[PDB]
């Protein structure tokens, strides 16, 4: 059920396909920073969950480069899918630019996103 | 200069290609937790870097199932790679663990990694 | 208005008072995991925070101890204090368990709390 | 063991003395970023760590606030204590900015220092 068009309490737009092998790959849209128009993103997901009631394990890169523009900059959200009537995606991110040795101390952001199918 | 055989501070092997339209692509061995053997890695970078003393931004994710173990969890590294003599890949990462949603506010473990380059 | 009894998205309590040089003090319980009762905790906010409409930087530890546990860890959360008709604290934690070296790899936990005053 | 004046990899410098009732108090100094001088820091620990190789878990909190200087943010560092010959404590940190609502997602930095006892 990860397939599909989501959104994120910023309002950012993900699109993702999941392949029977456990890839990940689609396109993301910032509604935040220095960034426009559509983003290509890749990565990986368990293709064969726990039979309990766990979540399945998944996570994501996006560079922020694309014809528009170039943030220098990489975000990678960890997280798990959490199915039924209301399915959601629970992640947390590491955002991280591009720096001199000098700023390296400060060029990693982190944060969460909760994405849902609701626009 | 990013692709190439990496070994970080653990002794896990991180085997990559950097393609370029900005893609990442090979294999990680972790020397440990629950994996055994290769697993499959994807990922994105900055494939134009500023051009001064920048480091170049990327991540890239593994799920750690292969065709011989699964442990329903996935880790997302965020970075960057600094060249010159002695290329580094400096990271961060996010290893979130498949769980209940009783068990969610456990699944997430954050470490940092130092990668250094084979010959 | 930060001084006060505050909930969290997973019921734990919060209860601290806020000095005026900037010093944060009180108890905490949590609902969830090797936590019984009541622990001490200690932090510090921006006592004097910036005009426009920004929020309020503060930060608090936990040492889990106390009378009738000890889990060997400590938990220290980081964000700020948002006032009006809804006060709110927005906060990412950093869990770390003692460890031996062997496993330091796997020490910390890192997630997000949300408190509000309202039960 | 904890007592002591320490110094990490940024040549920041960590003054602190260990409570028996668990509580540190000290004073931190910062190598680099928007602050000088001394600020005030507080935290707890793990008085009564298990007897065995692990180490002792611990954490502080420092808002970047003295009569000098004001940042409006607040750093926690989350960690352990190795004992031995040679001391360290190896941290995981959070810094948090105080933020407008609208640039919130932006406001936390992430990262990870070693301290290292003098004499
Ligand atoms: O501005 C920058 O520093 C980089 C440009 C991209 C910023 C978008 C970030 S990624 C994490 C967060 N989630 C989301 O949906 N948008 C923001
Ligand atoms: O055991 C688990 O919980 C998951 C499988 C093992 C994960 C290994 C982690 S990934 C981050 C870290 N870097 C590295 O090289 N090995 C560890
Ligand atoms: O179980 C453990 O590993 C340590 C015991 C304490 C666990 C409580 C954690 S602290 C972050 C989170 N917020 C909250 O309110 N409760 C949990
Ligand atoms: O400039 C700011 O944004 C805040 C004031 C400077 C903060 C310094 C940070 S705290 C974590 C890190 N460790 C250290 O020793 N110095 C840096």
């Amino acid at each position: 059920g990860i397939t599909g068009t989501w959104y994120n309490q910023l309002g950012s737009t993900f699109i993702v396909t999941a392949g029977a092998d456990g890839a990940l790959t689609g396109t993301y849209e910032s509604a935040v920073g220095n960034a426009e128009s559509r983003y290509v993103l890749t990565g990986r997901y368990d293709s064969a969950p726990a039979t309990d009631g766990s979540g399945t394990a998944l996570g994501w890169t996006v560079a922020w480069k694309n014809n528009y523009r170039n943030a220098h900059s990489a975000t990678t959200w960890s997280g798990q899918y959490v199915g039924g009537a209301e399915a959601r995606i629970n992640t947390q991110w590491l955002l991280t630019s591009g720096t001199t040795e000098a700023n390296a101390w400060k060029s990693t952001l982190v944060g969460h996103d909760t994405f849902t199918k609701v626009k």
